C-alpha cells in the first residue's frame, strides 16, 4: 500500500511507493522496532534471480526494458553463472550499482550528490601493491588539493569466501591510539586495537597524537601487507577558533578525506568485501563525535577550562557552550583552508531538498531518522522534523566482519 | 520471535538482554520489510474482545502482588468474568486503579522521565458526573501537583467510556497551554501551535485578552455533553519569567513559561477499560522550553531575536549562530526555574537518569521499551548518554495512547 510522511514544521505529505520494491529485512516486526539497534540480525541458484532484478532495473534505468540488448544480457549472464559459478558486470553496470548503492544507503544525510561519483574499476587488482596503487590514486583525486571529489574504488569481488580482498583499516585515514602504561590512552581511543595490529605486524608508531596510521591491505585471500601513504597525499587541517586565540594552543587537527574502507559493496548479487569510497566530512562528525565523545578525544572539559565556564553543576550547560565552540572551530579551519566541508544545518536542508527529489522521480527516499539528525542542534535542523521512512534497497552497502577475526594467517 | 534479544551502549559496551518484549501486546507499525519509528502517530469493546483483556491484566495485577493463582485472585477473575457478562463492562478495584495507572506510565516508551513511575499520586475521580465536578478534580490536581514550585506527578482520572456516546474528554490538549491568536496580516500573537484550539474557545464565549501569554481556559466534556468553559484560577497557575544569569538583557525580552507540564488528551487504557479523560503531570525537561517551545520555527521561534541581542554573525549557518543561541535560551530556562525554586531538570541529568531506569528496568524486570527518536533530547544529542544506547521499542499494556481530537468526533447537541 501507498503510505505517506509528513514533515510537522511545514506540514508537507509525501507519499511513498518506492518501499514495495524492498525485500532485504529491516529488522523490525509488527512487535517490535529496532529503529536503534546499530547491526539488527552464494549460490548459483540463489545468484540468477539476484543478478536478473539488478539486470532488469539497470535496463529499466535507460529506458530500454526488455530490449534486445537487456535480452541478452540476460541470457549472456544465465549461461556465465551457469558455466562459472558468478558472473562479471559490465563497466555500465559497475558505475551504476555504485551511484545506486550510495543513493539508497538510507543512513547517509549526503545523498543529494549521489550521481556525482567517480567510480574506479580495480577488479584487475591482484596483489596488496597493486591495492596500494590504486588506493593511492584514488586518495590523490578525491582530495583534488582541497576540493573534494566523490570516489569509490572497487576492488575484485568475493569468490569462494577464502580469496576475499580486504582493506582491514576500517577508513583510509585515520589517527593511531596507544594505551599508556599509567591507563590512559594517547591518541585516538577507537583505534587502539587495530593500531597494536599495525604495530605487531612492524610499523614504527611515532607515539604522537595523531598519527596516520598505515595502510594494511589484503588482496586475494592472502596475509595483509603494511604500507605508508605518501604524506603529501594526506590534506590535514590544523583547527583554531575565529575569536579565541587560545584554541590552537590546544595542538589539534584532523584529515580532510573521510574515506570509509571496511564495507560490503553489493549489486546484483555480487559482493566486493573491498569497495574504499569517500566524499568530504559534514563539520559535525569531528566536532561533535571525534572530539567529544567521551570515548574518543574527548576535548570538552579542556575547552571549558579555557573558555572558563562553571563546570559544577550540568544545568550551566557548560559541555553544550564548549560543543558549539568546537564545532565553530572545525567549520572555520577548513573553510580557511579552502578544504570542502558541510555545516550540519546546510547539509539536512540539502537532504530535505533531496527527499523531495526522489518522491518526485522515485517514489520515495529510504531514511534513518537515527542516523540523519546530526548529533548536536537536532531539532532546529529541518530534518528533526520530517518523518522518514527507513527500508533496504539493493545495490546497497553493507557490514561485514572485522578481517582480523576471520582470517587464517 | 526470538526468546532474548540484546542491546547494546556503543560508549560504555554494557550489553543488556530483552525478554520482556515477548509481552508486547500491540502494533509498532513496522513490518519486516520498513520500519516506522520516526512516523510520529504509526464503537466499543464487546464481551468477547473484553474477557481475556481483563484476565490478562488481573493475572498480571496479581502476580506484581506475589498472590497469582491465590484465592482472592481465582475470585477476582471469576467476580470480573460475571460483570462483563451480565454488564457488558466492569469496574476497576482501588488497588488495581493505582496499579494500572503506574504501569502505563512504566510502559510509555516515550518518556525519558519513567524513573520516577512509582511516584505516582492517582486522583480517582470515577464518581464525577458533570464538567463543573471535573473542573473541581482538575483544579485539586493542578494545586495538589505544583505544590508551591515542589511539583508533584499526579494523574486524575475521570469515568471510563461506556457506550462512545458518553466520554468524559478534556478538549485541552495540556492543562496548561497559552493562546494563539492569528492576525489579519498573517502574523501571530502567543503560542502559533494552539491558534485552532484558542478559536474553538472564543467561539465557545471565550473573551481573549489578545497577550503574547495568555492561559486558555479549560474545555470540560462530562459523559459526552457538550462542553464547557471554566477559568483557572491564576493563583493556581504557577509562571517563571525567564531571565539569564550573564545576560542582563534577557529579561527584556519579556519571555516566561509555566511550571506544569500536565498532559490532557491521552487516553489510559488498563484491562481493556478506556479512561479518555486522564490528565496527567509531572515536570519539565529544560529543553522542551528551551528548545521546542522557544525555537521551533512553528512556536515562540525567537533564535533570531536573541542572536541579534547576543551580536552573533547572522549571515552564514557555518557560524553557528543557531546553536550558540539555542544553548544561552536553555541555559536561561534552567537558571530561571531553580532560582524561582520550581522543579526542572536538564537533559544531562535527565538520561543519566534514564540510562539507570532502563538498566535496572531490564535487570528485574527483563526489558524497558524505550522509543530513542523520542528519548534523546532535540539538542546535544551524542553527549548525552541516551544518543549511545540500543533501544528495543514495543507496545505493553497498561499505556497511554492517543485519541482523536475531541471537536472532530462530538456530535452537537
Ligand atoms: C559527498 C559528501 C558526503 C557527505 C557530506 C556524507 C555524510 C554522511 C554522514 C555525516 C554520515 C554519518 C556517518 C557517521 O556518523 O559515521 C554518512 C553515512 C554514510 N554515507 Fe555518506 N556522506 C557523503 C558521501 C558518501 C559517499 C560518496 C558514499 C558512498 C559511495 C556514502 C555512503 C554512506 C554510507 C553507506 C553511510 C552509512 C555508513 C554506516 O552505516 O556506517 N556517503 N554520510
Ligand atoms: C515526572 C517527571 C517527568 C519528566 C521529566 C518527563 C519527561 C518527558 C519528556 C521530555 C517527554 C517528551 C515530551 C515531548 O517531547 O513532547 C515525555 C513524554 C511522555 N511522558 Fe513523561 N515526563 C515526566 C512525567 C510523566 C508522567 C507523570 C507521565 C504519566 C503518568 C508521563 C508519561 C509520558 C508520556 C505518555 C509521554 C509521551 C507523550 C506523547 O507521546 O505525546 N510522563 N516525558
Ligand atoms: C563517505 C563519507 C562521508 C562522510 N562525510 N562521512 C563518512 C563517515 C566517515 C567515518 C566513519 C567512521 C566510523 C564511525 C563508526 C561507524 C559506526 C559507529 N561509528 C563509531 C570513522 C571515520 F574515521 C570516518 F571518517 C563517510
Ligand atoms: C507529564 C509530562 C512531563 C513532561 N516533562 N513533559 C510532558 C509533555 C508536556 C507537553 C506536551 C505537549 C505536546 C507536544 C506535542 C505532542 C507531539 C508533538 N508536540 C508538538 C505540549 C505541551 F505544552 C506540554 F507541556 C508531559
Ligand atoms: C544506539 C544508536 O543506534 C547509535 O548511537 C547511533 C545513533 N545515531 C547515530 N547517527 C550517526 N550519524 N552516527 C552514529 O554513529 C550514530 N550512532
Ligand atoms: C518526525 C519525528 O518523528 C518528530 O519530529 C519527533 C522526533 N522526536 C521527538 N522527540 C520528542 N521528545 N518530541 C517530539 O515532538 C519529537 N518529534
Ligand atoms: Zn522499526
Amino acid at each position: 500500500r501507498f503510505l505517506k510522511v509528513k514533515n510537522w514544521e511545514t506540514e508537507v505529505v509525501l507519499t511513498d511507493t518506492l518501499h514495495l520494491k524492498s525485500t532485504l529485512e529491516t529488522g523490525c516486526t509488527e512487535y517490535i522496532c529496532m529503529g536503534s539497534i546499530m547491526h539488527p540480525s552464494a549460490t548459483k541458484d540463489q545468484l540468477f534471480p539476484l543478478a536478473k532484478e539488478f539486470i532488469d532495473q539497470y535496463y529499466s534505468s535507460i529506458k530500454r526494458f526488455g530490449s534486445k540488448a537487456h535480452m541478452e544480457r540476460l541470457e549472456e549472464v544465465n549461461k556465465e553463472i551457469d558455466t562459472t559459478s558468478t558472473y562479471q558486470l559490465k563497466d555500465t553496470e559497475l558505475i551504476y550499482g555504485a551511484k545506486h548503492a550510495w543513493r539508497n544507503a538510507s543512513r547517509c544525510v549526503g545523498r543529494i550528490q549521489w550521481s556525482k561519483l567517480q567510480v574506479f574499476d580495480a577488479r584487475d587488482c591482484t596483489t596488496a601493491h597493486g591495492m596500494f596503487n590504486y588506493i593511492c590514486n584514488h586518495v590523490k583525486y578525491a582530495t583534488n588539493k582541497g576540493n573534494l571529489r566523490s570516489a569509490i574504488t572497487i576492488f575484485p569481488q568475493r569468490t569462494d569466501g577464502k580469496h576475499d580482498f580486504r582493506v582491514w583499516n576500517s577508513q583510509l585515514i585515520r589517527y593511531a591510539g596507544y594505551k599508556q602504561p599509567d591507563g590512559s590512552t594517547l591518541g585516538d581511543p577507537a583505534n587502539v586495537q587495530f593500531t597494536e595490529i599495525c604495530i605487531q605486524q612492524g610499523w614504527k608508531p611515532p607515539r604522537g597524537r595523531f598519527d596516520v596510521l598505515p595502510l594494511l591491505l589484503q588482496a586475494n585471500g592472502n596475509d595483509p601487507e603494511l604500507f605508508q601513504i605518501p604524506p603529501e597525499l594526506v590534506l590535514e587541517v590544523p583547527i583554531r577558533h575565529p575569536k579565541f586565540e587560545w584554541f590552537k594552543d590546544l595542538g589539534l587537527k584532523w584529515y580532510g578525506l573521510p574515506a570509509v574502507s571496511n564495507m560490503l559493496l553489493e549489486i546484483g548479487g555480487l559482493e566486493f568485501s573491498a569497495c574504499p569510497f569517500s566524499g568530504w566530512y559534514m563539520g559535525t562528525e569531528i566536532g561533535v563525535r571525534d572530539y567529544c565523545d567521551n570515548s574518543r578525544y574527548n576535548i570538552l572539559e579542556e575547552v571549558a577550562k579555557k573558555m572558563n565556564l562553571d563546570m559544577r553543576k550540568t544545568s550551566s550547560l557548560w559541555k553544550d557552550q564548549a560543543l558549539v565552540e568546537i564545532n565553530i572551530a572545525v567549520l572555520y579551519s577548513f573553510q580557511s583552508d579552502k578544504v570542502t566541508i558541510v555545516d550540519h544545518h546546510s547539509a539536512t536542508e540539502s537532504f530535505i531538498k533531496h527527499m523531495e527529489n526522489e518522491y518526485r522521480c522515485r517514489g520515495g527516499c529510504p531514511a534513518d531518522w537515527v542516523w540523519i539528525v546530526p548529533p548536536m542542534s537536532g531539532s532546529i535542523t529541518p530534518v528533526f522534523h520530517q518523518e522518514m521512512l527507513n527500508y533496504r534497497l539493493t545495490p546497497s552497502f553493507e557490514y561485514q566482519p572485522d578481517p582480523w577475526n576471520t582470517h587464517v594467517w
